[PDB]
């Protein structure tokens, strides 16, 4: 599924991401734009042979099992395929475990480089939540 | 789809029913419980040969076309079948036209007899919206 900006903001709000670990909704919408262009089916190979999956490009090295990342961990206890569903629940619940692990949203390179320190409120302006 | 109480409250909130024409979310959840038991696929024949459809039991006499209610109107400009979808959008948009037509939620008999004058806030207690 490719989400509209305001549709994803509402969905992320429903799943309890607004101010989760103190990250406003705008931070989460900004991260998803730059990670996946709002596409739940986004996949990208990493140089190290791991793959990033879904709206927030969750990495098979640490977080999910895709059967072809040798010597990786599955800290969210899910098949990476679960992170590609039109249903964003599995991506949100895993994102909560990642952002809670001591590096906050710095775990997302695109958040660090394109969202952090910016007016992220602009990502949710004009949306009914 | 059979909704959970809190799931439907959130969905109705997302579709802009909270305080629509001044009816709190609890009024809408209470009406859906007593009309359909939260089942989007609910259908009931009326004595007059019309049929009520969906989570809010919208009547084919006035509001939707089902092809077998002779001399009825289609004021919501939809096939009644649209009101049975797991997607509550068509039911919500038609419910807005009904509640705006001068009788407010008295259009729903079950609301008048079981919700009106009661502590409807109890229908949304314990829900994350
Ligand atoms: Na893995
Ligand atoms: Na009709």
């Amino acid at each position: 599924k490719v989400f509209g900006r305001c549709e994803l903001a509402a969905a992320m709000k429903r799943h309890g991401l607004d101010n989760y670990r103190g990250y406003s909704l705008g931070n989460w919408v900004c991260a998803a734009k730059f990670e996946s262009n709002f596409n739940t089916q986004a996949t990208n190979r990493n140089t190290d042979g791991s793959t990033d999956y879904g709206i927030l490009q969750i990495n098979s090295r640490w977080w999910c099992n895709d059967g072809r990342t040798p010597g990786s961990r599955n800290l969210c206890n899910i098949p990476c395929s679960a992170l590609l569903s039109s249903d964003i629940t599995a991506s949100v619940n895993c994102a909560k475990k990642i952002v809670s692990d001591g590096n906050g949203m710095n775990a997302w390179v695109a958040w660090r480089n394109r969202c952090k320190g910016t007016d992220v409120q602009a990502w949710i302006r004009g949306c009914r939540l």
